[PDB]
DNA sequence: TAGCCGCCAGC
DNA sequence: GCTGGCGGCTA
């Protein structure tokens, strides 16, 4: 976690499953606890806040539950499967100048979320259980 | 500009 | 040993 990035510096502005490269561009990577540290590549972002949030993905999936990351938002919609109107609220106003505005990538995070709920994408049934 | 690699390093 | 992230060559 820290670990890795000491050299770099042991804690900085950039986020916790994040590197940067001398042009800025920032990249997402995972390891598994259970693969005995083979990494997969969960995807690239520009984006330092979001940043932490392809982690969120990855590590919901991983741990299964009490996952470790930052931040603690939990988000419930109700009643439905019929709330645009929590789409909407939660949505706006959430916004970053720079990087949302690459474009097309504005519609998908317009609408939802800032943090979302995913289960076991890590595994494959049957598993039971992790580690 | 991006990805894979490889040591190494703090929790 | 955990799990990231440095870390810098090559892809």
């Amino acid at each position: 976690m820290d670990q890795g990035g000491r050299g770099v510096g042991a804690e900085h502005g950039k986020y916790r499953g994040v590197r940067r490269r001398p042009w800025g561009k920032y990249a997402a990577e995972i390891r598994d606890s259970r693969k005995h540290g083979e990494r997969v590549w969960l995807g690239t972002f520009d984006t330092a806040e979001e940043a932490a949030r392809a982690y969120d993905q990855a590590a919901y999936s991983m741990r299964g539950q009490a996952a470790i990351l930052n931040f603690p938002h939990e988000y419930n919609m109700g009643s439905g499967v019929s709330s645009s109107t929590a789409m909407a609220g939660s949505s706006s106003a959430s916004a970053s100048a720079s990087s949302s505005s690459r474009q097309v990538f504005e519609f998908e995070y317009l609408d939802d979320s800032v943090l979302e709920e995913l289960l076991e994408e890590g595994e494959k049934p049957n598993k039971g259980k992790k580690k």
